[PDB]
């Protein structure tokens, strides 16, 4: 990987910020990093691993729990609602808010998930579970996302997230069936056109799940990618962050790590 650092180093120049990149290649191993464990707010990506925390919940010790229905108040929307600001009055399903956190990044349906699953401590009971000491969430949506260098509270590291994610989507931490129920909701994403799946081809099959947040120009990124129509999947896991508060998030960023990445994995 020392191309690809080199090429990170002076990506990571042309825009004065930070970057921190992992790839694995689920097939060899083979991993790319840089920055990998260094510490970046989580954001909306830990909406894919309480997916999946409800996923291995329903299969694994509650029958039933996706067909659920599930009700919120008015009072209880969060910004960037889009989904659930539509069902107020009939709610929605678990399942169904599985959906709208993934694909629209929903932030009152990852709260709704968040309940089902013991809340943040739950999640990160979760982590553990993926045997991921690391990464923590503490708040719910919005305040999780209230990130600046010195904070501590809702962050992962590329790596961390990177493995979990591998776990969820490719290894064997969820039944086949609910691996791919969560690949489906993760290719059916709204959010990314800039990112990740900017930087690769277009033929290939990219799952992700994005996280932003304006102050510090926060932009995260992390996928489950098939480079080809058959082909072993590769992870990836893009953290980035400006060093100055005001800074815009930096998308071409990501898309160009992503092509780095793939690059370096030989895949591209």
């Amino acid at each position: 990987g020392a191309r690809a650092r080199k090429e990170l180093r002076t990506l990571e120049a042309s825009f004065k910020g930070r970057i921190g990149a992992y790839a694995v290649d689920t097939a060899t191993g083979k991993t790319i990093t840089y920055r990998s464990g260094e510490r970046f707010p989580l954001l909306s990506t830990f909406k894919a691993i309480a997916a999946a925390a409800v996923l291995h919940k329903a299969r694994t010790s509650d029958p039933g729990l996706l067909n659920k229905v599930v009700h919120w108040t008015t009072a209880e929307l969060q910004e960037h609602s889009p989904v659930t600001g539509k069902h107020v009055k009939d709610g929605m399903t678990v399942a169904r808010l599985c959906e709208a956190a993934i694909t629209r990044s929903d932030n009152t349906a990852a709260n709704m998930l968040l309940k089902q699953i013991g809340g943040p401590a739950g999640l990160t009971a979760y982590f553990h579970t993926l045997k991921d000491p690391v990464s923590r969430l503490d708040r719910w949506e919005t305040e999780l996302n209230n990130w600046s260098p010195k904070e501590k509270r809702d962050t992962t590291t590329p790596a961390s997230m990177g493995r979990d994610l591998r776990a969820v989507t490719t290894g064997d931490a969820l039944d086949a069936r609910d691996r791919e129920r969560l690949n489906a909701w993760l290719t059916a994403n709204k959010t990314g056109d800039a990112r990740i799946r900017a930087g690769l081809p277009k033929t290939w099959t990219v799952g992700d799940k994005t996280g932003t947040n304006s102050k510090y120009g926060a932009g995260n990124d992390i996928a489950v990618v098939w480079p080809g129509k058959s082909a072993a999947p590769i992870i990836m896991s893009i953290y980035t962050n400006r060093g100055a508060a005001d800074a815009a998030v930096d998308d071409k960023v990501i898309a160009d790590t992503a092509a780095i990445l793939a690059r370096a994995l030989g895949k591209l």
